[PDB]
């Protein structure tokens, strides 16, 4: 078929940059992160949506991995909170560990940079982000730190309200929106070149972060509302407000976004959504946003990861042009990760004041003292 | 002076090296880790043994910076373990960040090259330690990530028991030397490239260690016994199996670990230490590990981080050769760090079993199920 080799093409000329997948959870599910010995199970595997053939077959480009960890369920909010930091570091080491041992098919990326070497090479391009602040416990020391560790976006909430933000699935609403530390912490994620992505917050949320960033975020895998009300997909007002900041709706695969019926859902309803939002507000903010692995079973036509070429042929199909097809696939991902690091870039050069935690005074005014009476002993001598 | 004018020469050829300084914990203690607007007092520092100006008045070449946080005190022993993960995350964050603000005075480095580079230009080489594998919170994959993040070492303990080994100054004692938990982990320690560290841990703890390490370790802040009798000073015994294991004593400026009397410590004194471990079990396997910032005052001759010409002067006036005081002075805990590399390139080469975390079941036997029932049906299409 013409079409299918123009898909073809198309998967080699430019990335395909899916914005979700959690099959790191599905290692911490199965194999409880000990991938030792098996890596026949890891190309073929007997559980999930994701393995290393199948995501060699489906000629993908590149893939945000999620670090995601469940919200904290402990009675002892202080112990749950905690454990969720522990657990975020246990998920960035198995998705580390996953890149290191298979460098033939997995290379690490942190930038557009990194992502387009990766992709001359033929290896999937391989960045990270995590699902909810509740993952950093409090600490933007963390949120830098795990930046350093190669996180490249936040989902600002999950399923579960934080200090910062409110999600989108739970009610009655905490901040109403962002909290007052969570509006502080837009600037310095803006700051410290970390991609903010909208997935999973609430409405008024959305809103005031879309209105309040400096640098275009991402919705990493949400879909659209008019086509189907759901509390997880993008209103108009909010695909308007996103236009503005420059940003990327990635279109996401679950069958609950997509249909009133889970099981009507299909192949053809991703490609409306992607159609809908680049009619609307233009082809060069939208994405593709699979959320594979983080659900049970696909839609038909889309049931796992090697299904990207036949989305790729129904785009085409349907009168999106090359051009705005490798941007749908790609190319818009790449450029708002690239505007994040010149914002980060730029602040980071103006000298902008860092984001500090509120620590404990470990010493009394009894220390203070004889650390003073020493210092000027020293500048007698 | 001519042995002055020598001291100074050595200072420029070959970089000073220091095992350890708390400059960083002072940090947190002083400023809460807030060091927006504070050049001023980074450079003049109110406290302490440490700032910027004497950091160069003093020709020191490299530093272990310590990421230093204190032993759990809390009555819920998860919550208080937990706890010292988050604020070693903070300690490495302020660590990283006095580094990127001060590019002219600190650079950071995290191997043999990346020290002599840092030092060509003029820099001081800014490595980073952990003291206490309490630090770790029971997670050798946060161990993994703390290694990504810069840490090059690990102090086995600091004055607690942990699950992994015992400290010199608790008694009494919890495993006798090394735990099981902490024999598997001298492997991965080894594996992973982590440096090891046996200042804090028990005579026994370093017995244990020197014999089963596959890698030269060092003692990063100790002194010698048969000098000064304490519970952190390295035994005949130990300085025998460091010799065998081709590790370094970086001998200490504590007062208590140098004299029955701590306001009768000197400079003398800590040249005589260096003298005793150089002269029987040879000048490659010692080195210098002030403790500055882990004490309120020095020995007479070493107040502060500005004393070290003084003994490089002291140590070629008591006749130690140039090779020998350079080899003292940095090169030695280089080619420690080198061997390190060496031996973790090797097992990683070979393809050796990484150490994981023992986690919980995620999922039911209900789940698993339908996830393979899933998996089938996507077979069959
Ligand atoms: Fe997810
Ligand atoms: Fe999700
Ligand atoms: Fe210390
Ligand atoms: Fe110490």
């Amino acid at each position: 078929s013409p079409i299918e080799e123009q898909a073809t093409r198309l998967l080699k000329e430019v990335p395909l940059i899916d914005g979700h997948n959690d099959f790191p959870y599905m290692i911490r599910g199965w194999f409880r992160n000990d991938i030792n010995g098996q890596d026949a199970h890891l190309y073929d595997m007997p559980i999930g949506q994701t393995d290393l053939q199948r995501l060699q077959k489906g000629l993908l480009g590149g893939q945000f991995w999620s670090a995601f960890v469940p919200c904290p369920k402990n009675p002892d909010k202080e112990v749950g909170s905690l454990e969720a930091l522990r657990q975020t570091l246990q998920q960035l080491d198995v998705i580390h560990r996953l890149i290191e041992r298979h460098p033939t098919i997995l290379q690490f990326a942190d930038s557009a940079a990194s992502i387009w070497s990766s992709f001359r090479a033929g290896r999937v391009a391989s960045l990270i982000g995590i699902e909810g602040l509740h993952q950093i416990a409090d600490s933007v020391s963390a949120l830098r730190m795990l930046h350093r560790l190669g996180v490249r976006y936040v989902t600002l909430t999950h399923n579960c309200h934080n200090a910062f933000a409110d999600a989108a699935t739970v009610s009655p609403e905490l901040h109403g929106g962002l909290s007052r530390k969570g509006e502080r912490l837009i600037r310095e994620l803006n700051r410290m070149g970390m991609m903010i992505d909208l997935s999973h917050t609430s409405h008024e949320a959305q809103t005031q972060a879309l209105r309040l960033s400096r640098a275009p975020v991402i919705y990493s895998h949400s879909s659209i509302y008019s086509l189907r009300a759901h509390a997880r997909n993008v209103t108009d007002e909010n695909l308007h407000l996103l236009h503005r900041n420059r940003g990327v709706v990635m279109i996401c695969f679950l069958r609950e976004l997509l249909a009133s019926e889970a099981d009507q859902a299909t192949l053809a309803h991703v490609i409306d959504h992607i159609i809908y939002a680049g009619t609307r507000i233009g082809y060069e903010h939208v994405g593709i946003g699979s959320d594979f692995d983080g659900m049970l079973r696909g839609p038909d036509g889309l049931h796992d990861v090697s299904c990207y070429p036949a989305l790729v042929a129904g785009l085409l199909e349907r009168g999106v042009s090359e051009e705005d097809v490798k941007r749908v696939m790609g190319l818009n991902v790449i450029r708002v990760l690239e505007e994040v690091e010149r914002v980060a870039a730029e602040l980071q050069g103006a000298g902008e004041e860092c984001l500090c935690d509120e620590l404990d005074e470990v010493w009394n005014e009894d220390i203070k003292e004889q650390l003073t009476r020493e210092r000027e002993r020293v500048r007698k001598l």
